[PDB]
């Protein structure tokens, strides 16, 4: 719920990551209004104020990668988000796939991983069941389910549940002292 979402995010913030990778799995049919996609856009933009090298990956409800890479590079407008509803893909997502794709020469900073999904809790399709294993770098790994569950899952360790995309993403951005007002300071 709200309490654990907040404390989980505060834990990540505490670790002072040099950068974040945001992995968002969206079942578009569960979206009852336009606010969730808009908050996804606004949040990704806001986070780049702090993290210029912000990375992202969008995944569909069947675990296909829709787009990924640098937020500054690909997240041009709201359309960049809304267009993914119609994006075809034959590439299955996995954390190792993502690490190999984003970091072919390995990771060299403290990277915070934020995985958020609103799709059905099916082990083979939900990004929340996957092993974020490879983001070990010696040389901050958060898994959040949007939409409360009446089923107990634990092959997932510290799964976190939240009421909406808005709550999760507002909590994430605000914990870093960001907002969507587009004021420069």
């Amino acid at each position: 719920g709200s309490l654990t979402t907040i404390s989980s995010i505060l834990s990540l913030k505490r670790e002072k990551p040099d950068n974040l990778a945001i992995i968002l799995q969206i079942d578009f049919t569960k979206l009852k209004e336009e606010d969730s996609l808009i908050v996804v856009y606004n949040s990704l933009k806001a986070l780049t104020i702090k993290f210029a090298r912000l990375q992202f990956c969008f995944v569909d409800r069947n675990n296909y990668v829709l787009d990924y890479g640098s937020v500054l590079h690909k997240i041009d407008s709201l359309d960049s988000i809304s267009n993914l509803k119609s994006k075809s893909s034959s590439t299955q997502f996995s954390p190792i796939w993502l690490k190999n794709t984003l970091y072919p020469e390995n990771i060299h900073e403290h990277l915070g991983i934020v995985a958020v999904s609103n799709s059905n809790m099916e082990a083979k399709k939900s990004i929340l069941f996957q092993d974020y294993r490879c983001f070990t770098s010696f040389g901050n790994e958060l898994k959040i389910k949007v939409g409360y569950l009446n089923v107990d899952y634990s092959k997932i360790d510290e799964l976190v549940e939240a009421s909406s995309w808005t709550f999760v993403l507002e909590t994430l951005c605000y914990s870093f002292g960001l907002s969507f007002d587009e004021h420069d300071d």
